């Protein structure tokens, strides 16, 4: 079992807390942003990509679907279909809503104007959304999901990112307080992420 | 009760057309050419939107719930490979030839452009078209939804300008046999019907 991933990257990042999450040692594959291997399994040359023996799989949801289905304890969906589409409907929000504005920031090639006015998009909406934080240990969740495994590599990288959300979002900091405190956050860190605070 | 906020005219919402008719559930179809409850329940107001008693929106997150509530006729494999095997046909699906499909009707793209994205889908779908001889549904032995997402992109052909050549044959011989099936045929708003 082996796992391609860009150190860097918030989409390998998520790969990352899954596999901490379910106990699974991976052997972790950095792979810097932009090898043979990697290409042979998986022709777009994407990161995340994990091995299973001689199955490849990529894309973040891809994987992390699979790592949750394959091993079952502890979950990261809920049981019920309503709530399980209503996390997947989070994870896609985040992406559309959230991880747009991040990539846009860290991608060298944004305009500046774009880049100063992703980062206020994304400062206001986390500050809008910390209400939310106040009544759930975990994001709408009272158990860490998918979803947790979505948002904690974009929290981590506010500094990274220029952005320091504001005392009115106690919740929310206090929700990365706890989050990154936990065991398989910390286990999921790369060496590059933990230089990023 | 459940209902189903549809624009007769895309192919996202026609993918869950179809699912919804494989499922034979009984949903209330809402043709939308921004009807308030729309806005009420989904802030996005996009299409499609599942509503029941439940707010849904994204085809994906629309065509897992609705595999998951009603279990029959299954569109997915039971087991994770097979299973993480369809999500990724899924995604490249999305990535590789969607994109195609959306650059082309997009009233923003240069038409020199359509003519390239045409090709390159045309291409590419002409470049799978020996696996379609393998298996009777796309590397499947059952209906799933991977051929959910492939049979809205196969039915629009025509109005995307694209050909496929006889070389192609496997796959259009699937075309033929797909857009006979019950399902499928009670999938079709009039607007796709008018597309061929």
């Amino acid at each position: 079992l082996a796992c391609y991933s860009d150190p860097a990257d918030h989409y390998s990042h998520r790969v990352r807390i899954v596999l901490a999450e379910k106990g699974v040692s991976a052997e972790i594959i950095s792979v810097e942003a932009g090898p043979p291997k990697l290409i042979e399994v998986n022709p777009y040359g994407s990161l995340p990509t994990l091995v299973d023996r001689d199955l490849a799989l990529w894309e973040s949801t891809v994987v992390m679907e699979y790592l949750d289905e394959r091993y079952p304890h502890p979950p990261l969906l809920p049981v019920y279909p309503v709530a399980r589409a209503n996390s997947r409907l989070l994870i896609h929000r985040i992406q559309r809503d959230w991880c747009g504005q991040v990539d846009l920031i860290l991608d060298p090639r944004t305009k500046e104007a774009a880049r100063v006015q992703a980062r206020k998009e994304l400062r206001e909406s986390l500050t809008g959304v910390s209400p939310l934080f106040a009544d759930k240990p975990f994001f709408l969740s009272e158990e860490q999901s998918l979803v947790d495994c979505c948002l904690l590599p974009i929290l981590w990288r506010l500094p990274v990112l220029g952005i320091e959300l504001p005392r009115q979002a106690k919740p929310l900091l206090d929700y990365m307080e706890r989050q990154f405190a936990r065991e398989a956050f910390q286990a999921s860190l790369s060496g590059v992420e933990r230089d990023m605070r």
